[PDB]
């Protein structure tokens, strides 16, 4: 199964994802996370996506489309993937298109998770993330057990710098106006599904899981 988690920032896209993953054993394909992995590493395209990422800017297609490209090729991608938080523009769903033609594939469906401009932002603001995994809290919506501690192995909670709601206003700014066009490629190809994102994590995967338990 191949499938794409589209939606605003905070929308519950990586949330999701830890779901699926668990349930389907595809492997998780994160766009931000590659730009993570890229700056810890310390390389040229690392640092150089880190500027557009602290601002909540975009960072150029060309190397984003390049990135995902390489990865996507690898073994691992063949028998299905979760990619997630990629396509963000409609020259990256052609780029998407086109690359997977080539490895012989298709998309099964690209997930629209929907939710509110005042969610994302309540969601965004009481956000920590574990500095080790990346798996992410809310101090009211989902709380860790012990406050500061990730549940799964014990390690440091942190805000992302783009949390801040100066940086959120731009992300939505920036990504609101790729949501369109988005939508408009994807609805002609038959894949396009709405997710209602605006209900407890586990009824949102409810909705999911009836998708992608039918592939
Ligand atoms: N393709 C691309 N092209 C160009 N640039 C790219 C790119 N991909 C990445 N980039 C660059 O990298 C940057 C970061 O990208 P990326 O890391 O992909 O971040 P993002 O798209 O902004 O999304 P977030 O991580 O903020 O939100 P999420 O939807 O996964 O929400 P979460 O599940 O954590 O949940 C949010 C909060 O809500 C809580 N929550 C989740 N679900 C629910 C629920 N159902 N109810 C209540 N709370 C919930 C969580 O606990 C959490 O606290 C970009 O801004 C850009 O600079
Ligand atoms: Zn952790």
């Amino acid at each position: 199964m191949n499938i794409v988690l589209m939606g605003l920032p905070g929308a519950g896209k990586g949330t999701q994802a830890e779901q699926i993953i668990e349930k389907y054993e595809i492997p998780h394909i994160s766009t931000g996370d590659m730009f993570r992995a890229a700056i810890k590493n310390g390389t040229e395209l690392g640092l150089k996506a880190k500027s557009f990422m602290d601002q909540g800017n975009l960072v150029p297609d060309e190397v984003t489309i390049g990135i995902v490209h390489e990865r996507l090729s690898k073994d691992d991608c063949q028998k299905g993937f979760l990619l997630d938080g990629f396509p963000r523009t409609v020259a990256q769903a052609d780029a998407l298109d086109s690359l997977l033609t080539d490895l012989g594939k298709k998309l099964d469906y690209v997930l629209n998770i929907k939710v509110e401009q005042e969610e994302l932002m309540k969601r965004l603001t009481g956000r920590w993330i574990c500095k080790t995994c990346g798996a992410t809290y809310h101090t009211i919506f989902n709380p860790p057990a012990v406050e500061g501690i990730c549940d799964k192995d014990g390690g440091e909670l942190y805000q992302r710098i783009d949390d801040k709601p100066e940086t959120v206003k731009n992300r939505l700014d920036v990504n609101m106006k790729q949501t369109q066009p988005l939508l408009d490629f994807y609805s002609q190809k038959g894949v396009l599904k709405d997710i209602d994102g605006q209900q407890d994590i586990k009824k949102v995967f409810v909705d999911i899981n009836d998708l992608l338990g039918g592939l």
